[PDB]
């Protein structure tokens, strides 16, 4: 199991990084192009684990994929359905190959996703929403087994709850049902407006996406194009949070604040100074005072419950408190008891967690959990006085690309060994 | 203290409704026309107490009202800027005056509004989103002190959760603010849209109202017009509640089911039959079978939480339990317990209803509490055996005009007496 | 409806206040009387509104009630046996009747008790209790109907909760089933142990209230007899918490430590000086740093959810912030929102709050909504710049004797008034 | 990794099982030893992989272990006073390493704990405590560094909430303190009691085990003895669960009822016919109707938490719903997205599981996180149609002895491979 050594300093982390197309409409992009009739292409796609992860299973129903920059995909030969356990308890995402096999092929086969760490995280939605469009769905030997005889078909559709994946499964296999879907509630997500531009290029038809109203009208099939993902907000907020938790001063480029909006003005409130370009963000920490903030977890446009173990140790360093409301997911706290070995100081209860003030952290061996408390603490480890052991590294490496290299160019002293 | 002797019966609940101008919209358009330098007429508004209550607070600035069908404002002549305890104590709507004062007159002294029935009710949102705007705010004698020396300033403010209220007071202000407002993450709800429809008469420029960004233009003054209020959504959904719930037969005229995507999905789904027109709501539910739903209250368009109280009622009264889950108010359950003295089989845990499955009410004295709950208790009286006396009825007046006469078309028998 | 105009001050709280009898310890005594069949004087009883609806309720069974310092009663020539829902609405420890009617009368009803402002309050726990007794029980027309033919036979019974008033039901009841009954997870308030030294003078064979589980051998009747209620603590700590946060003085007479060591050592960890007597205890604060503290309520001997609020206060007026955890009622947080009217610094999420610091309040006008939200609001009101009124005071009544007076007995300026 | 292939069938379950000593009863008991000056001798302690890493804990504190019945240690020649992360990551429970050490010799050091899956599991009470018997605590390093000069002084304590592990660590220490020692709001598990049977016998002064109120006198030191370690009341529920859920007849030996009041009336409850002799129970479940039941998780003698997911499993298959409220651990939920695999039917909101009825459940690859979900999972697969792989299963011999030993004695088709 890689591990990373972290040997921490005040040392402001200052520089430059470049974020990478997103982790979360890389995915569902990928597993649109299923749909596809022609070869694709999508540039900007960062490497990571799960997209590896998604390229065998694409490989795996008969599609021919390769890869670089961009990620080329000839989805055209498809002649498997099933999406195998091997690869699904690896990466739950894998439930997306469910929609666009069944709405093209009339078939699918999926293994159904057992526990997460942070949470059960349940399917219903994207079951039940593909029912509403004609399928047939049970559960054998553990997979979803869904079919229908011929298309699927257009209809009205409310969202029981607020659900990004789930809106993606019905907008993705509505684009090649008979007539018209009327999606309600969707999920405002901008991976989701993304996703529709991509499946737009390729002559889909699909409107309102990012509002919570989409709209998709069919059509007999889709063909070929190119398509460079959105920026990740996620990846731009991580970055921007070990800018500010270490007095520090940082740009990042080829990212955009409306994607983020709601983290820019957390990080105002708690000190920052904070510019915009065209295409670039940057923070100012230097010579400010870090002060807590109240945060409240939300579906899109609000705070975003994959920011929210970067701004649990952000508020651990900030004076005032701290209080963080985690509404979207039960056990996403796993990175507190972490980061209590390491000096911190908090406590939980129900879905919050009610942050004392620390002015350093203890360098000590932590173990990873998840992909965002692992960024968290290793931003920690970085800070902290002394060496910082951070078990089971490969959770970062799901989500961001080469972060020991990017971290190091701010100034950052990271080693990768096993 | 009034109250309501309703006489049970298994005769199913039939014929027509016609619902009345939103509650939830003619308060704040009512409060934004303070706004407004010269008369304006609020067409479509219901005879309720709260709008009673209204009218008293804006005679006590100095404002000219009168009403009947419409409502009369000339808010030209305000001189004074007070919205006294002895009001807000009755009604908590009463922080909408804050806004249009500070930002008209640059003053204005609001009483903080304690305790609710159903929750802490706190308006932080509405003084931080204010402060945005450029005012200083106090707290003195228990009464939020505004003011501004000069006009309010223009600025981008990202909402730290979804509120409705604070959306509104936000917005309203801004309309008088140097120069242009950005409110990002703002509530959608079909009410805001309402108010700015109504503002923008005025001579306001509100664009992106309904959608999560609200961008206003401010203008140095408003003028005068004349607004109709958009029908509600609320009485709408506990009208086609109470067919449902009586295996009966109703068309609601005056509304669109556009208001209500939600509740019409989850009245369907429990087995009623529902037809939209142009302008007019039916549901049929003879001969159908009342199956449970479970529910999760959210922002609009999702599932309403002035929905809830009429919904726990239904599954209550269905077959295959039901669940409802309630996610914005942290005490609205006070129906539960009344329900359950007339048989009810429901269990509580935390935000979080499990209902049983009954088949016939047992009539009995009961205490209304709040408002939808008051009309949860009237509902369950008309379906009851025997009678009920639902005590403290004057919550219902709040938020539905004449209910026993609209509910007495229906068929139902029901005496308001002392 | 009665209001309480204070005026607040800096000068400390201090002096002597005599502590009453428990409140809940005095009710389920006299719920429990029904089942004597003979006159019963019960000593240290405090007035109150819920005492007075006690004797009301048990007037209209037909049982024959007096009193001042001790009450009177006959439950001798009971004749009726109904509980009426214009007396339950008033007070829902009415349920205790049901237990005592049913199980020396074989009948009983009772008012279904509606919503509680602090939580919903179910009662399956008392009705279940009850019928593994061997009772039979229906709900017709909003009563709790409950019958049985001939005496009640014990059981072992598993409490599925910790509950006060259930515990009660089942252990009263108990006294006169034929044979042995072993009731489990009990709670162990001290209340629940006077009620069980009350029946046993009467000729009850209780053992083991106060621990977790209670054995009841029962008996054919039950005679009369004499006892004085034991001390409140809840009053007792309410007392001791206005010494505190007004950086006082204060010493208790007629109560025990015993009865609130977890309030006590709160008190102390909040930075107060504590000693205790055979029948007294002090506090002193005097020259000392109010400190913030993390509070989770639970059953006793555990932090006592009664004294939440007043606790709340406390941490809003103590530097360090202060969190506060209720794990008992699902809404007792009322009178966070009314001291916010007054400046407080909190917020809350979920079942927590989490307090910030304020140096002083300020008066402001106020609602009381429940009974230890009263008191603290009062308390509030003491210590706070200027005028506070505290309106529908009447709620304080059913659980305090005379507090304005024995607050003035402390230095407070305190006014009930009315228009 | 080890794993269990379990091949299901309506087979009941039957036969007889003896239930081996208190994991929880025996770990407490061994860590206690570090206080002894002479030999102990521990008779009825289950072999299980959490006894092997105490029996290595306290030979690197240097002393003496052998094992095979029973435990023997030597603690008189300890020489050391570390309790490292190596082995503080695999087994929590080595906190209660701390007390004993400090207790008798001024000095100790102990990882501090990250986090589990099934919560955050804070320790802050047993350092809390020990610093109220005169200890000055520190964390460094991720380790928690207890010191005194000198003996520890007896002391008044009221326990903050109530906790097993902090009252065996308080009540452990407190028996070499100068002077008397009450815990008051103590914890009542029958294994606190155990652990103060075994410490009395080596000459410490402990009364109130048992209650909510403990009084230890301190002694100068403590000699040597013999102790038999209660029951196991978990592994007894687990079996009669077993029985229970398969339709099945058992009779558990080397047991008491009065171990487990709370879940005898709950089985009794689901409609199972219990008997219990001496040092017996037995469970009768044969043409008997399995219904759901409630339950709420809380303090002994309350319903165990340990039995909860067992308990899940058992509502899952019983008809008439199911309720499952957990108070103690936040996130003890796990099992039940593997059941789902499996065709399990359950939803969850916050601390409680609503459960479904399922009729039989259908083999599928699953995952065990943590000992009891483990054990639900590997009954679940002996009742389920088809074959059913266990994964990560050494969780279970944390706990169990050669559960698919006991288990195949009673019909089960299990087979543990790698
Ligand atoms: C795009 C991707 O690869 N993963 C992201 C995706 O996960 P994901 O799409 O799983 O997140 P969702 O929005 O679907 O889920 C949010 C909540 O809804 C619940 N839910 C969801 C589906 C369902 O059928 N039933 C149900 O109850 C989930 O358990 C969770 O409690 O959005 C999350 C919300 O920002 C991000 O944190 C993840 O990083
Ligand atoms: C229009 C009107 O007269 N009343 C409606 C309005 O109330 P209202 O405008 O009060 O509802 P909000 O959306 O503002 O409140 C929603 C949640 O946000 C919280 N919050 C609100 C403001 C704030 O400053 N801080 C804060 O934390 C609230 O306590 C609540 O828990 O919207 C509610 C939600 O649809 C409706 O049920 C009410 O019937
Ligand atoms: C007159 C009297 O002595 N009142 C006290 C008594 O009330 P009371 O006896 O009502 O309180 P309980 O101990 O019964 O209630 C504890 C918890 O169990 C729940 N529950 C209770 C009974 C039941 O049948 N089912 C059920 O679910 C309640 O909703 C509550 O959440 O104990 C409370 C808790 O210490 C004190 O605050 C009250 O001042
Ligand atoms: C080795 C052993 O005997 N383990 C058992 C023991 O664990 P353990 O002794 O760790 O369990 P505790 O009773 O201490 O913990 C109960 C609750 O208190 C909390 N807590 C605990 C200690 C502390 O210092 N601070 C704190 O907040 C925990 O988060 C938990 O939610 O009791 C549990 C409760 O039945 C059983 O499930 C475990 O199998
Ligand atoms: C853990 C995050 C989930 O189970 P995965 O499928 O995404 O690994
Ligand atoms: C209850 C709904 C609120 O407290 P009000 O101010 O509207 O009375
Ligand atoms: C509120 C405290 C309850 O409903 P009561 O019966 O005591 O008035
Ligand atoms: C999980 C059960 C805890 O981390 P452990 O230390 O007992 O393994
Ligand atoms: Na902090
Ligand atoms: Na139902
Ligand atoms: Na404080
Ligand atoms: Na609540
Ligand atoms: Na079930």
């Amino acid at each position: 199991m890689e591990k990373f050594r972290v040997i921490g300093s005040t040392q402001p982390l200052q520089g430059e990084v470049t974020i990478s197309g997103a982790k979360n409409a890389a995915l569902p992009i990928l597993f649109a192009s299923i749909l596809a009739e022609e070869p694709v292409e999508v540039a900007n796609v960062p490497h990571l684990r799960d997209i590896d992860t998604t390229m065998e299973l694409l490989e795996r129903l008969g599609a021919k994929v390769e890869r670089n920059g961009s990620v080329h995909v000839d989805a055209g030969p498809i002649n498997q359905y099933c999406a195998p356990y091997d690869l699904v308890k690896t990466m739950r995402a894998s439930i997306w190959a469910l929609g666009p096999l069944v709405a093209r092929f009339g078939q699918g086969q999926v293994s159904l996703p057992g526990g997460c760490a942070i949470g059960a995280r349940p399917v219903d939605l994207h079951i039940h929403g593909l029912e509403q469009l004609g399928a047939t769905i049970t559960l054998e030997d553990g997979y979803v087994k869904a079919h229908v005889d011929g298309r699927l078909q257009g209809a009205h559709i409310v969202m029981d709850k607020v659900s990004v994946g789930a809106t993606i499964t019905i907008m993705c296999a509505a684009t090649l049902a008979e007539g018209t879907t009327v999606l309600d509630n969707a999920a405002r997500e901008p991976e989701i407006v993304d996703t529709a531009m991509f499946l737009n290029k390729l002559g889909a038809k699909i409107s309102g996406a990012g509002t919570d109203s989409i709209t998709i009208e069919g059509v007999e099939r889709l063909g070929g194009g190119k398509h460079a993902v959105v920026p990740d907000r996620i990846e731009t907020g991580t970055f921007l949070v070990a800018a500010a938790v270490s007095r520090g001063k940082i740009v990042c480029r080829n990212t955009h604040a409306h994607l983020l909006e709601a983290v820019l003005a957390k990080l105002e409130e708690a000190g920052a100074e904070i510019e915009c370009g065209e295409d670039w963000i940057s923070l100012d920490m230097t010579g400010r005072e870090l002060k807590a903030v109240t945060v409240r977890t939300a579906p899109h446009p609000g705070f975003p419950t994959d920011m929210q173990a970067q701004f649990t140790l952000l508020n651990m360093m900030a004076k005032g408190g701290g209080v963080i409301t985690e509404t979207i997911f039960e056990n996403r706290f796993m990175h507190v008891p972490e980061l209590k070995r390491m000096g911190a100081k908090a406590e939980i209860e129900g879905n919050t967690v009610i942050c004392g003030d620390v002015d350093r952290l203890s360098g000590a061996q932590v173990m990873a959990t998840d992909l965002r408390a692992s960024a968290s603490l290793v931003i920690a480890g970085c800070i902290a006085k002394g060496e910082t052991i951070v078990d089971r590294i490969y959770h970062i490496d799901r989500g961001y690309e080469r972060i020991e290299d990017k971290l190091s160019a701010l100034g950052a002293n990271i080693e990768r060994f096993r």
